[PDB]
């Protein structure tokens, strides 16, 4: 139900190794940490949650674009990119969430879906 | 030192009244919000800060995206569009952050000068 | 060789039935038409071309972005979305081609991998 | 009526110096090269048409990344980027042509008021 996809825009290619975390708003107001992990070659990082564990809440994927950067020999404008989001908020969707780097910029969109 | 520029990409317009909100991270890594604005009929926010204020920190823009499509009657995915940068690293410079909005898409950029 | 991927921002969606055409400049300057073909469900288009039709050479991709907002009720800004790059300079390649729709605007990217 | 802007993704600034030519579809089908300059300092080139000549038609914005990147000794995608637009449909109108450039990805986005 989650999946997330980063890009590089001064390449053209996918931005592999970098690090997502996701987090899940609890009802103290408070972040409480969901999933992570890297993506792929590809750039795709699957496998984060399941259809059950993944109920409606407001999540925050934090990817980590800096690192990625700083590996490439850059110094970035921002430390991470943040999506934040209310999820299956009218019942169970799948997420693709989608971010395209570049050193000053970044881009995000999210793919919604009913399976 | 700092402005915010907010486009809509649905309208083709300057986002107006976009309510903006900036941190400074605190030593305890807790974000202490110092200061905040909406954007004018052009789509922009100055004022928020000078140069003497504006010192070397983590500083978070939290662009409230979801009130202002609500008030458009248009369904967002988004709660808000945040940019965190380290500030002034090399020394003290001007941001524009500057974002282009859509309701499930959003694009931010750092024009530094 | 070649995909096109279409995405729309305002639903957060793919673009489907997007019509997409593909030209080719010839040795004499002109467009020449390549490959065309329409958005799937998953705002895919594949099976445009082979790796031995597929020369390098001057391409264009122009997807009908008026079409598909006009048959959504919206006078959208841009008659089209047009992608001019130059393919398989080192060689062969793959290109993923990628549109981000909005009314007032559009993102493109490029994807690019060595097979 | 019509104004072009330009910044650069990679470096954070505004896109000095881009080439950008304006044309106007002809009753043959055929783009007729009308307008063009350069980008300034700030990243806009202004100047390009006036309100009377500024007609209803189809238009198209040509900008020149090619050379920009070149310039920079940076291997791009794209042979330019290309904005086609009909114009004034409703009223004549303010353009603004917004393009975020970087290598492999551009984005563009039209306010007009
Ligand atoms: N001014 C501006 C234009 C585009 Cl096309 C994208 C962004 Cl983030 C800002």
């Amino acid at each position: 139900p989650l999946m997330v996809k980063v890009l590089d825009a001064v390449r053209g290619s996918p931005a592999i190794n970098v690090a997502v975390h996701v987090f899940r708003k609890a009802a103290d107001d408070t972040w409480e940490p969901f999933a992570s992990g890297k993506t792929s070659e590809s750039g795709e990082l699957h496998g984060l949650t399941t259809e059950e564990e993944f109920v409606e809440g407001i999540y925050k994927v934090e990817i980590d674009t800096k690192s990625y950067w700083k590996a490439l020999g850059i110094s970035p404008f921002h430390e991470h990119a943040e999506v934040v989001f209310t999820a299956n908020d009218s019942g169970p969707r799948r997420y693709t969430i989608a971010a395209l780097l570049s050193p000053y910029s970044y881009s995000t969109t999210a793919v919604v879906t009913n399976p």
